[PDB]
């Protein structure tokens, strides 16, 4: 299953929506450009599974997203570890603009 996840609402909210998803190995989340940019998608490194950094490196997209529809998924596989992986927008960070994405 694929699950999308709108950066920004459509009614002009800094926000993730849904901000949590629960997710399946195999499963992909996929993230779409959609309000008040610019977002990205950051993983702290102990904010993954066993605290990571080289998989919080790998999953997160620092760079930053301004084109509505731009997008970028994630395919949670089985060689991803169970876990919850939460994550954040850094512009819009103190407006809480912040994830959570349960593996399992
Ligand atoms: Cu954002
Ligand atoms: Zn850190
Ligand atoms: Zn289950």
């Amino acid at each position: 299953e694929t699950f999308t996840v709108k950066m920004g609402a459509d009614s002009g909210l800094f926000q993730f929506e849904p901000a949590n998803v629960t997710v399946h190995p195999g499963d992909t989340v996929k993230w779409v450009n959609n309000k008040l940019p610019p977002h990205n998608i950051l993983f702290d490194d102990k904010q993954v599974p066993g605290a990571s950094k080289e998989l919080a490196d790998k999953l997160s997209h620092s760079q930053l997203m301004f084109s509505p529809g731009e997008s970028y998924e994630i395919t949670f596989s089985s060689d991803f570890p169970a876990g919850t992986y939460t994550y954040y927008c850094a512009p819009h960070r103190g407006a809480g603009m912040v994830g959570k994405i349960t593996v399992e």
